[PDB]
């Protein structure tokens, strides 16, 4: 029903990521991959971008060689749907404080006009054909 | 009155998590929340993110292993909650720029021709008035 | 010209306080805020927010208790500013794909809609008086 | 072609810095800049703003201290072109959202509009004919 339909998805990946990771590092890194429970903080700090390659990536690296691209596909990927969700409340926000709110009246101001061409229609037609009774009886 | 209004919760966000910040760690780190003021420097820090969980948090959680509970509910409300001033003003941005602008210049646009119809309107009514006297004068 | 109005008031506030620091603090951290030039950089890596506290603010309110108004301002201040070129880009963003084009596409419909209106009431008028001229041989 | 446009851009931009990068450092740096991808991620952790300058740029100063131009002159770059990408994906939003149907729904309301208004032309030219026929018919 709107945006929390991808809330719904980075839930996921993230859930993804958790698993893919404790399942791989938590042997040698328990500190940060031992739980699942670990898995997770260790990973919403790297959300955080707060010490991502530095502190947690580059020693888990040099023990595992290929372990960038976990921890890159990963930000990358989770990143840019932090990136829609955001894009996605600022659109559900200005949907709100203007666009609903203005169309509402572009169609109703334009109700008010449509029925005003109306009534001069038939007064035309009306006088129509007074006009031409006054041909008829003349 | 809007927004300011907004930025009011985020104040008193900071002073319930400092207070709860000081009451709860002072004695084990003075370092950080050993005193109010300071407990809120650490809560601005941790609210840009800088160094929160190796810094701070890891730290904290180490002697209180529950107190992660507590920075990342601050990380989290004390964000989306910056989320709303990023966009509230993002919107009343736009709505300068553009909406109220343009928005008055379509209630004037309208207005205008309304009257232009309702002129129309006029003649018409004045013609029908004119057909009709000219009918019952020759009955 | 708009945009960098703001782009030449922050390039501003980067060199007030630049030089502010290098006052007060250039005898206790040479390293940091030795000459102007030196401000110049720390000030811009504490603008992206990194160790700006913890590696920087910290140790700097440890000799001078009270520096803190000087780190917190900032923030806030070069973050306010930073907002607004990004702001400022959007709104002359959605300005170009859009807004421009709209106010033109919108008023020549309205020429239009309004010689058409005019048209019918020059119209109206004529038959408005040659039905005068009638009435009045009748 | 939209935005996978600029999406080139900052992967030629980055490929540049990292060729430029271990063609640099290689030799002091080889951690951080030992290879072409050493490079290239050590670079994405900067472009993540994680850890910089107290970590990278900072220490690698140290030994060819003009190195500031390399990564702030980078910062500056990359993180543009991200902002375009970034805007280009808000309003390439907004128009699918919005800009699309509010511009298609207000040409089919002219269209209905300017037919009432030409449907009345005709009844005011017929009625003015009736009425030229009683001029002549007299
Ligand atoms: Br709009
Ligand atoms: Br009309």
């Amino acid at each position: 029903p709107g945006i929390a339909w991808i809330a719904l998805l980075l839930l996921v990946i993230f859930y993804v990521f958790a698993v893919m990771g404790t399942k791989l590092f938590a042997q040698s890194f328990p500190e940060w991959f031992g739980t699942l429970g670990a898995s997770m903080y260790t990973l919403f700090q790297v959300m955080t971008l707060e010490s991502w390659s530095m502190g947690i990536a580059r020693p888990v690296i040099e023990a595992y060689p290929w372990a960038w691209i976990y921890f890159v596909s990963f930000i990358l990927v989770s990143s840019f749907t932090v990136l829609n969700l955001f894009i996605g409340i600022i659109i559900e926000s200005m949907q709100s404080a203007h666009w609903e709110a203005e169309d509402a009246k572009r169609i109703e101001q334009e109700q008010r006009a449509h029925d005003e061409r109306l009534e001069m229609l038939q007064l035309i037609r009306d006088l129509s054909s007074k006009v031409d009774r006054l041909e008829r009886r003349s």
